[PDB]
């Protein structure tokens, strides 16, 4: 029902995030955030150790 | 002179760049950008080799 960027399927990070990462050099959050707010395959897989601003602002960790 | 945040007053980065660290808890960039625009005191001290995240967004390098 409700699961916009929820848990369990957050391991799908190695797909959407992997492709979004290649859109900004590789391994970024402030810049990659633009394509990070799409679908439900993010969460505490990417912005886990990266919980400073941009992504943490939307609460993904 | 006409040089806001130019390559000279780069040494003054110890105030805005080192200050933004304590402002957002730690050092990085995603959230450090906020207190980075403190008039100036930025220059080639930030965004140099760190021109990946918001550092390129707020063109400095």
């Amino acid at each position: 029902a409700m699961g916009k960027c929820s848990v369990l399927k957050k391991v799908a990070c190695a797909a959407a995030i992997a492709g979004a990462v290649a859109a900004c050099g590789g391994i970024d959050l402030p810049c990659v955030l633009a394509a990070l707010k799409a679908a439900e395959g993010c969460a505490s897989c990417f912005c886990e150790d990266h919980c400073h601003g941009v992504c943490k602002d939307l609460h993904l960790c």
